[PDB]
């Protein structure tokens, strides 16, 4: 694990400073480290490589997601293609690393999942909401009382994220489900909990 954490690294670390890498620049750390990871997946792909290094134990939150943007155009291993088995690959164990650890798996495809590419039709989703579902009667209850439900919170914003319009209906009884979770257990706000209505009312049919 710590050398592809320090593939990660080494592809977040140079020299200069005033750069970014999720685009290609003759001179970016993370650059030539993804067309590395565009020819290797080519290969690497269907060895399991996804869940040694998800919620593995490391010590920089930094670096995860730091190139998960970086994931970009290679064709056979797409990550659209690739979230197919991970849900229900999560769920194939009944009791996940739970606890704060929970905290860390929700915020885990959180933040993995705020990197959904932008090219992303009304097209791939398939197999989705099934392995959403699958977890989702089990989503609100482990959270305890006045917890970090901010996991629960931020989800929501890139499940929105998505340009689609015709078969989003499942979603929605998660969408009341957590917008009465968020309304009886703790002290919540308005401060994120009123642009979704808008926005569905600006886009949607």
């Amino acid at each position: 694990l710590d050398i592809m954490q320090s593939v990660g690294r080494l592809a977040s670390s140079t020299t200069f400073s005033n750069q970014a890498e999720s685009m290609m620049v003759p001179g970016n750390a993370a650059g030539v480290a993804k067309q590395f990871l565009r020819c290797i997946f080519h290969q690497l792909a269907p060895n399991g490589i996804f869940p040694q290094l998800f919620q593995s134990t490391i010590k920089d939150g930094t670096f995860l997601r730091t190139l998960a943007s970086s994931l970009m155009d290679f064709n056979e291993l797409s990550s659209i293609a690739a979230l197919s088995q991970l849900l229900e690959g999560l769920n194939n164990k009944k009791n996940l690393p739970a606890g704060g650890a929970m905290i860390r798996c929700l915020e885990n495809i959180a933040t993995f999942m705020e990197a959904l590419p932008m090219d992303s039709p009304s097209s791939l989703w398939t197999t989705i909401s099934n392995q959403f579902q699958t977890f989702f009667a089990k989503l609100p209850c482990v959270l305890p009382l006045k917890c970090s439900l901010d996991s629960s919170l931020r989800i929501m914003i890139c499940l929105l994220k998505i340009p689609s319009t015709n078969a989003t209906r499942s979603l929605l009884e998660p969408f009341s489900k957590l917008l009465s979770f968020v309304i009886q257990n703790a002290v919540f706000t308005l401060a994120y909990l009123v642009e979704l209505c808008g926005l569905c009312y600006r886009a949607f049919t």
